């Protein structure tokens, strides 16, 4: 009924009535699909894969064996209400994934983005946001309510406390606790992590031009090198932002100042 | 005959003939329950769990999809001995717990009180003792024969070495390897893992007095902070825990007497 | 049919037609083994299995429940080509470890030689050569193109970054990230993992003799604790392994010679 004819399903499958599948998907073996699932178009789902909750998959992902998406989440103060996972198109999402839903009193969603690869054992637990092209190693995880940017890489074994925001294109070194917010741009690594300059390397895979790495690394030197304050070191780079119109200097710019909504600060 | 009838287990389900399953349990599919199982009431097991050996699962426990619980240890010296794990109430166990046999060497027994929260790829080896109340967060380890307490916390991808005692009301931090014994209500980080002073927001949180803080906090300054040695803030404590009868300075000194039948010593 | 009369295979497991099973080969539930793959005499193979892509398995392995071998790699350069994993005999592939196949550009084949143990949640990435009597514990990872040679341990959440090569014996501490090569007989440990003498315990539990010892003791001395830059100390350790001709030093030196042709170096 609400199963796309050329969607082909593995028979020991077990798929709960009103579970939406689309067209060209395919599910393999040993699988359990929840009643509230929606699947997008092109979706390639393995064996021994449990995909419950409201949960909404978009077109041409690739979800790998053993792999659990949209479970009860690990927060002690969710209580069964309906809410949700929301993933993209065209992830990438290897074995033993852990996807968790979200909490009403954290925004009832946990989002990820598009292109996104999640290697073996990332963990995404409630109220997280993913963006477009993020990469979590091996064994990453983040923390409730946790924050991505774009083209973020997550190294393996390292985790990211809850609440914690990670501005677009950070590295995040492997084996490293980030227990602050990570301003774009720039690499983190240690437990805590500490700023340990910019991802110049990976910038420039990107296709950055010359001179706007000199005007990231402007920024990245008021706010850590030149020896002053928050607030200070946020007057300077936000006055570049109107007088040079950076583009990567204002969204480098935007982060602080949501980052100064909270008591979190930033890693230094 | 060994299942009760208000129990619900999905017809793909394997169940050994021998396995005792109680009343009110709910068994998803896929699973595999082996013949000396038995299975407390009201005790739900979502799909993909495999439960063997001599195990003994108490009530209302909630264990989700692909752990492993009874399964044959890690100890090269086990030679299949009909060994045991033994799990006590109201238990959450996340995906990819693995909880392991004892072995003859080491007391027969791994063992899980009640209370317990073992988030995702937790690991519980061979002879560990589990008390209540415990947090350990994910992909969380335990090597043989560990001790915990009750109201333990090991941060995220953190382990506790063989043979080691964690006292009651610890905090280990995430990404932090114990190597030593943990004296109670302490805070614990690094690798290896050093004592950072009380758990006090812990205790604060579980409805400590404010007269138990400061007797707590004094038999630490004792133990660590005095520059006595630990033949003699054992005796000092010890002498604390006879006058005053302060019901944690004996939690306190009890552990330290414990520990010094043994040469793995105290974190410092 | 190429499946062996004595082999017992569970009937709910899904054993695409070409795959090839030797005799007394046993096969649990749930499992899912390809059409490209050979298993060989005596291998136990329990529940929830994966096993796929052009795989040969040695005779009388244990593979674990929510394993997998065999699968896609995790490199993004690869594009479905028919590469290969090789296990060798009597290996012990605990739960949720995955092996991935190898890829064209870095040699075709995952290989994995006899008697080692990798411990729950395993990682072994595409082209790496793990050698025999190997130990790798809860969550360790070898990145691409890893190469471990024999009696190798690595501790538990320990990663090993791509194309780095470990010597023989070698004993990686727990929690310790190796981002270059590590000489025979040498304990690493530490993010990233530093040198820290010989792996004493490793060797005599092998029945080392002391003339073995205090050469390799030697041998480490003129690499690390006499101020020779590499090229000086590599030419003399080669000296010694000729006048010598102690087969440890030999091994010692071959590793350095071998190691020289790259340019990640050696730990220090
Ligand atoms: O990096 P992991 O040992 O905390």
């Amino acid at each position: 009924a609400m199963i796309d004819k050329s969607a082909v399903i593995h028979p020991s499958s077990i798929i709960e009535e009103g579970a939406v599948i689309g067209a060209n998907v395919r599910i393999g073996p040993f699988c359990v699909i929840g009643s509230h699932v929606e699947i997008g178009e092109g979706t390639d789902i393995k064996s021994h894969v449990v995909i419950n909750g409201h949960t909404r998959i978009g077109r041409d992902n690739q979800i790998y064996q053993f792999a659990s998406i949209g479970e009860v989440n690990q927060d002690l103060k969710y209580r069964g209400e309906p809410t949700q996972v929301i993933i993209g198109d065209r992830n990438l999402i290897r074995e033993s994934v852990t996807i968790h839903r979200g909490t009403t009193q954290g925004g009832n969603i946990t989002k990820i983005g598009n292109d996104n690869l999640l290697m073996i054992n990332t963990h995404v637990a409630h109220d997280c946001i993913i963006g477009d092209r993020c990469i979590i190693a091996n064994n990453g995880t983040l923390g409730g309510h946790v924050t991505l940017g774009d083209y973020v890489i997550i190294g393996g074994m390292s985790a990211v406390h809850q609440f914690c925001q990670i501005g677009s294109h950070v590295m995040v070194g492997g084996c490293s606790g980030v227990a602050q917010d990570v301003p774009p741009f720039v690499i983190a690594q240690g437990n805590h992590a500490t700023p340990y300059g910019l991802n110049i390397e990976g910038l420039k895979r990107r296709g950055f031009a010359k001179e706007d790495l000199h005007a990231i690394r402007n920024a990245y030197k008021i706010l850590y090198r030149n020896g002053k304050t928050l607030e200070e070191a946020r007057e300077e780079i936000a006055q570049l932002a109107a007088d040079n119109n950076n583009q990567y200097v204002k969204i480098f710019s935007d982060f602080l100042e949501n980052s100064a909504k909270s008591n979190r600060g930033i890693i230094r």
